[PDB]
DNA sequence: CCATGCGCTGAC
DNA sequence: GTCAGCGCATGG
């Protein structure tokens, strides 16, 4: 198996797969965290992150997407989702995400200068996007494949409190598994939904 | 030890 | 559709 800080692709997960659940992401190496949006190491980078419609300034335009940093929340009370209240950071997973850019860490943000050199990210779509990106999966999880950021900057959100902002553009052979390329492909190669153990069999009953 | 957290399940 | 809160993994 690869090591928790491994970039890129995760050996033998081909783009297109799904997993009903995010723990069962985690457990294949894609997106470990089974909560957070980003996974990531404050003096490293960004591995992967997770779309799932979480906050309000999130743009989804498939092969490039707006993502919004995390935080500037108050979870008090033993939660783990909530509205902005604070202006978010650059801090944690915000600076892990924003030293994938291709240029040296700026507190105002940055631009990279060759998008490309910058490090890989594993990207993953959440049902739940679905609500205002059409590029969101009807169930579950899937994982779409590498993206890179180009630039990041902080600007107010719909909230009215400062957001951290991602500019990522993907840059992947495999075809986006929404295209009917994708879904030919995802066809080709059998993949199906992954439920856990006996999951179907409780979910009926319910 | 402690902060973070783009989930998830059940009660309206 | 809202909404209150809990275990747990990861990072520091």
């Amino acid at each position: 198996i690869v090591p928790a800080n491994h970039f890129g692709p995760i050996p033998g997960v081909p783009v297109g797969t799904m997993w009903r659940f995010r723990v069962q992401v985690s457990e294949s190496g894609v997106h470990r965290p089974h909560v957070a949006g980003i996974h990531g190491r404050s003096n490293d980078g960004a591995y992967s992150l997770v779309l799932a419609g979480g906050y309000e300034d999130d743009v989804d335009n498939g092969n490039y997407f707006t993502y919004t940093g995390s935080g500037g929340r108050d979870l008090s009370g033993n939660k783990r989702t909530a509205g902005q209240s604070s202006d978010q950071k650059l801090t944690n997973n915000n600076r892990a995400l924003a030293l994938n850019c291709h240029s040296p860490i700026n507190e105002k943000g940055a631009e990279a200068e060759d998008w490309r050199q910058g490090k890989p990210v594993r990207v993953v779509r959440n049902m739940k996007g679905g609500k205002h990106s059409k590029y969101a999966p009807a169930e579950g999880n899937r994982y779409d494949g590498i993206y890179k950021v180009v630039k990041y900057w902080p600007e107010r959100g719909k909230s009215g409190f400062l957001v951290w902002r991602y500019l990522l553009r993907r840059d992947d052979t495999e075809p986006e598994p929404w295209t009917r390329e994708g879904k030919d492909r995802t066809r080709q190669l059998g993949l199906t939904m992954q439920y856990p153990e006996g999951y179907l069999e409780a979910l009926a009953n319910k």
